[PDB]
C-alpha cells in the first residue's frame, strides 16, 4: 500500500500559536523515514503553504472564519486528490480544525467513510453554541448532515459539504465536553465513549464495539481523528487544553492497533500538538514522539514485533 | 436536592499537622461555587471551630483521645442536624477520625445507611491493635457493633454508639493494612476490594458489585466516606500516609461517578488533605483540585459533560 | 517452606555497569529480613563471586562469552543444589544472562518446570540474530530446544543443556522486541502476551489464561523469571534498556499475586537492576522497594493483608 503525507501547519482554529510547527517538529522526529520502515510507500507532499485572508471578520463570536474556511478548502482539495490515487491519507497539523478539510476531501472518494475521533473534545460546538470562535471546537458540525442549515452558513466554508450522519462518527476519549455539545451528542444520537466509558469497559471491548457498530454490516473505509490531546496530559503535555483523566499511551497505542489489524484505514490526522507549549524541552519531545508511535502504530508496527516476511532469520 | 457542607479543619486524629487547614484549601479552590454550579442548593455552614481538651492523657497508647472524642461529638451533631432538614452532608476534613462525627450523625436520621469506604487503610484497628494512638485508624471500630466491648471504653467517645455491622460496610481501594485489621476484617467478614480485586475485576465491576452487595434488597441511603489518600500518590499527594500502587484519579473519579449516578447519596466525606505536606506547590494544588473534582463528581457532573434540561441550545 | 536467596552480582551480559550491584542495594533494602517476616524460611547464600575470564574473545559478535558461560555454569549448580533440598531459589541479579544459570540449574531438579517471563524484551535473540553480543538478550535462546543447533556452539556455554520447549514458556510484558526475535516466537509458536495483549484482556485474564496453558494439564513447578524493567519506567527506572508503556507496579504485583496464589514457585529471577543507572536518587530508591516489593509478594504479602494464623487478634 501506499502512504501520502500532507503538513497542514495551520494555527487560526484557535488562540495559542505554534500548532502549526506541529509537522514540523513531527517531521524532525523523523515521522517520514520510520514510516518508510514498514510495508507502505511513502511520499512526503510537504506543508501546504496558506495564503492568508487579509481583513478576516469575526462571524459574530466565530473568529478568523474565511482563513479556516480557505486553508480546509485547500486541504480537502489534496485529501481527495491522493484518496483517488489509492494511497492512505495522513495529515499532520496544527488545530483540528483542519478535519473538515481533512475529513471532506476523503469523503470526496469514499463518502461510506466512519470516522473514529480521539480527543478529549467532542469539538461538536456550532457558531451558536461555542463560547469561543474557535472553530477548532466545531469540525464535526460542519461535516454533520443533521446540523446542517442548524447554524448561519459561515464566512469561508460555503464549499463544505455535511458528509456524515452521527451514525458514521464514533468518540473516544471525551472527558471535556461542553454544555451544547453534551446536547448535540444526546439528541443526535452519537454513539461514544468517554473516559467513564473506557473505564468501564476497558479499551479492548471499547474498540471491539465501536468497530461492530460501524463496520457490522457493510465494512467501509476508516477515517482515524486522532487528537494528541485525548491522551492523558503526561503522555502528550505539548498541547492547546490539556484535560486530566485521559488515554494512556497504552490505550492510545492499542487503538490505533486495532485500526491497522482491521485493514480499513484509509485516512489519518495527527492535530493539536504544539512544539511550542512545552513546560520543559522533554515535554515535547514525549508529545512528539509517542505522537510520532502513534502514527506507526496505525500503519504496522505492533507491540509485539514486526519481521519482515518470507526471510529466515536462522 | 440541597447540600450544606461542613469543615471539620481538626488533626489530632494523627502527627503530621496541617490536616485542618483541609477545608480551608477545598474552599479556596472554590469548592463551594462549582457546587453551586450544579442541580444542586449549596449552603456552607463555615469550620466547627474545636474548643481544645486540656490536659488530654494517653488512654494507654491512644493519644489525644477526649479531644477527638468531644470533636467528633460536636460533628456527630451538626451531621445529623442536617440529615433531619433533608440536605445532603459533605464534610470536609481534616484526619479521617471525624469519619465517626459524620458517620454517627448520619446514622441518628438514616439508621439503615451502608458506607463505601475509599481508603489505601481500612483504619479499622482498636485501642488494642493500633501501634499508635492515631485514632484516624480506628474510626470503624468505633462505628461497628461487632467490635463493641471488644474493647476499653476511650476517654471522649461515651456518646459514640456503634451503629453499623460488617454487613452494610465496603472498603475499596485498601493496599497498606495492619496485621490486626486484616484479621477483624477476616473474622468479621466484611465486604472488601483491595488494589489486587480492583486489579481483577475492573472498577466498573468492582462498583456493580458492592452496590447489589448492599443495595440488592433494600434500597438505603448512601455514606461515602472518601480519603483523598485511597488515590495514587501521584495523584493526590499531598497526604498524611501515602501507599503506592492506589485508585487512579479515572478509577476515583469513576466511583463517585457510579455513586451518584445512584441517587442514593447521603453523607460525603472528603478526609485526609494535608495543604502542608506538599513536596511541591503543584502537588497541593494537584492533590486539591483532584479533591475538589471528586466531590462536584458525586453531585452530578460527569466526564461526558452536562447541560441544563429544558434549555434548546440550538 | 524453605527460601535460599542467591546474588548474582554480574554484568558482562551488557555494557552498562552497575547491575552487579543489584543484590547489594537488594538486601540493603532490607529484602533479607522483610522475607523472614513470612511463612518461609530464609538462608541468604551470599554473592557468588565470579572468577573473571582473562582474554575473553568476541565470538564474532558476541562478546565476554567465556565469562557468561561459567559464570552462568557456577550459578545453575547452586541452583540445582538448593532445588535438590527443596527450598525455593531466589536470585538477586545483575544482568538477565544469569537467567540461562538460574533456569538450568533449576531444570536439573524439576525438568517438567514451565517459565513464566516478566521482561519488556523477549530476549530470544540468537549470536546470529543479535545486533550486539550482549547475550542477556538471548538467555532462551540457549535454553530452548527447538533453538539448539540453530547457531554455532558458544565458547562457554558447552555445559548448557537446551531444557525446554516454546510450550512451557511464557511472556509477559513484551514491547520491545526485535526483527529475529519476532520471527523465532512466531516460528516456534511460542505463548506470549504483548503490552497489547496486557491493554486487551487485563492483566487478570492474562495470568489466568497463562496458566491454564501451563498447568491445564499437569501441574508442574513454577519458575518466574522477573525483570525489573518490564514494568514502566515510571515505576522501575534504575534500569539497562527503559521501554515506555509498559507493566504498572500493580498490574506487576498482581502476577506476583496470583503466581503465589497457586503454590507453585520454585525459582524466581529479579533480574537488570542497576543501582546506578538512576536520573536522581529516589528513581533508584523506587526502582530498588517496588523490586523487593515484587519478592515478598511471590512469597505471600497480599494488598489485601496478612495475619499469623490460629491468632486471636481479639
Ligand atoms: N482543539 C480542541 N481540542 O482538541 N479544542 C477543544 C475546544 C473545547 C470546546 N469544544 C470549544 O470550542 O472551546
Ligand atoms: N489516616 C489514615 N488513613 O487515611 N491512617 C491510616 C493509618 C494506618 C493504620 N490503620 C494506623 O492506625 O496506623
Ligand atoms: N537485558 C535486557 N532486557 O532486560 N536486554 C534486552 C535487549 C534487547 C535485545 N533482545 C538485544 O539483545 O539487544
Ligand atoms: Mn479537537
Ligand atoms: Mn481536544
Ligand atoms: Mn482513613
Ligand atoms: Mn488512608
Ligand atoms: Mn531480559
Ligand atoms: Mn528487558
Amino acid at each position: 500500500k501506499p502512504i501520502e503525507i500532507i503538513g497542514a501547519p495551520f494555527s487560526k482554529g484557535q488562540p495559542r500559536g505554534g500548532v502549526e510547527k506541529g509537522p514540523a517538529a513531527l517531521r524532525k522526529a523523523g515521522l517520514v523515514e520510520k514510516l518508510k520502515e514498514t510495508e507502505y510507500n511513502v511520499r512526503d507532499h510537504g506543508d501546504l503553504a496558506f495564503v492568508d485572508v487579509p481583513n478576516d471578520s469575526p462571524f459574530q463570536i466565530v473568529k478568523n472564519p474565511r482563513s479556516v474556511g480557505k486553508a480546509n478548502e485547500q486541504l480537502a482539495a489534496v485529501v481527495a486528490e491522493t484518496q483517488k490515487n489509492g494511497t492512505i491519507s495522513v495529515v499532520l497539523g496544527g488545530d483540528h480544525s483542519m478535519a473538515i478539510g481533512s475529513i471532506s476531501g476523503h469523503a470526496r472518494v469514499h463518502p461510506d467513510l466512519c470516522v473514529i475521533w480521539v480527543d478529549a473534545h467532542t469539538d461538536i460546538n456550532t457558531p451558536l453554541t461555542t463560547s469561543s470562535g474557535n472553530l477548532h471546537g466545531q469540525p464535526v458540525a460542519f461535516l454533520l448532515k443533521e446540523l446542517k442549515g442548524k447554524f448561519p452558513d459561515v464566512p469561508g466554508f460555503s464549499w463544505v459539504t455535511p458528509c456524515i450522519s452521527a451514525k458514521d462518527i464514533v468518540y473516544i476519549g471525551l472527558r471535556d465536553v461542553d454544555p451544547g455539545e453534551h446536547y448535540i451528542i444526546k439528541t443526535l444520537g452519537i454513539k461514544y465513549f468517554s473516559m467513564t466509558e473506557v473505564d468501564k469497559l476497558g479499551i479492548g471491548k471499547v474498540m471491539e464495539e465501536t468497530f461492530s457498530y460501524l463496520l457490522g454490516r457493510k465494512k467501509r473505509p476508516i477515517h482515524l481523528s486522532f487528537d494528541v490531546d485525548g491522551l492523558d496530559p503526561v503522555f502528550t503535555p505539548a498541547t492547546g487544553t490539556p484535560v486530566v483523566g485521559g488515554l494512556s499511551y497504552r490505550e492510545g497505542l492499542y487503538i490505533t492497533e486495532e485500526i491497522y489489524k482491521t485493514g480499513l484505514l484509509s485516512g489519518l490526522d495527527i492535530m493539536e500538538v504544539n512544539p511550542t507549549l512545552g513546560k520543559t524541552p522533554e515535554e515535547v519531545t514525549r508529545t512528539v514522539n509517542t505522537a510520532v508511535a502513534l502514527t506507526l502504530s496505525c500503519f504496522g508496527t505492533k507491540r509485539e514485533g514486526n519481521h519482515k516476511p518470507e526471510t529466515d532469520y536462522l
